[PDB]
C-alpha cells in the first residue's frame, strides 16, 4: 500500500521551511544552514517495517516504524517525540507529539513528485522531492 513512495528521493524544491523550523523553536544559525541543504530521503520497506532515511551534509536521521503502530522518536531538531505513521487517503502520515504539541509530515505523490507538507502552529511548509533512478 506503501510501494509507490518507496526509493531515493533528492528535493528540488521548497516553501515556507524557515517559518516551520522557527515554530519548532530552532535556532537561526541552525536554520540558516538548513536553508541551503538539499536533502536526500530513502524509503525501504522489509515485511511491514519501513525505514525512512534522511541524509544531508548538515544532519542525517534514521527511522524504522510499522505502519500504525507508536513509535519514540529523536528529531533531527532534537526533540524527543512520540510518533505514528499511517497511510491516509493514499498520504503517508507521520504525526510527532511532545510535550501537548503535535506537527505532521505529510507525503503525497502527485504527478511522480513527492509532496511533503510540514505543519507545525500556523507554519505549513511544502518540499517537493524529486525521484533517483
Ligand atoms: C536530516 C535532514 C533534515 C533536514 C535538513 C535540515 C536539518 C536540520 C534543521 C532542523 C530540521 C527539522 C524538521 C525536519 C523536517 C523534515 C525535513 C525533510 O525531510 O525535508
Ligand atoms: N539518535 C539521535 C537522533 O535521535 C537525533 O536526531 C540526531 C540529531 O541529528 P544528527 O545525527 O544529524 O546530529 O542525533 C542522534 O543520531
Amino acid at each position: 500500500m506503501v510501494d509507490a513512495f518507496l526509493g531515493t528521493w533528492k528535493l528540488v524544491d521548497s516553501k515556507n521551511f524557515d517559518d516551520y523550523m522557527k515554530s519548532l523553536g530552532v535556532g537561526f544559525a541552525t536554520r540558516q544552514v538548513a536553508s541551503m541543504t538539499k536533502p536526500t530521503t530513502i524509503i525501504e520497506k522489509n515485511g511491514d517495517i519501513l525505514t525512512l532515511k534522511t541524509h544531508s551534509t548538515f544532519k542525517n536521521t534514521e527511522i524504522s516504524f510499522k505502519l500504525g503502530v507508536e513509535f519514540d522518536e529523536t528529531t533531527a531538531d532534537d526533540r524527543k517525540v512520540k510518533s505514528i505513521v499511517t497511510l491516509d487517503g493514499g498520504k503517508l502520515v507521520h504525526l510527532q507529539k511532545w510535550d501537548g504539541q503535535e506537527t505532521t509530515l505529510v507525503r503525497e505523490l502527485i504527478d511522480g513528485k513527492l509532496i511533503l507538507t510540514l505543519t507545525h502552529g500556523t507554519a505549513v511548509c511544502t518540499r517537493t522531492y524529486e525521484k533517483e533512478a
